[PDB]
Parts: C-alpha cells; sequence; structure tokens
C-alpha cells in the first residue's frame, strides 16, 4: 500500500497518481 505492488520508496503509484 497504497496503489502498488512493491514495498519500497521506489513504488508503482509513487505519489497522487495512486499511493498518495
Amino acid at each position: 500500500c497504497x496503489f502498488x505492488l512493491p514495498g519500497g520508496g521506489g513504488v508503482c503509484x509513487l505519489x497522487s497518481e495512486c499511493i498518495x
């Protein structure tokens, strides 16, 4: 979480587009 499968700082949905 948020929206994005990876778990770290560089993740899918990095920022308002998804997570945020």
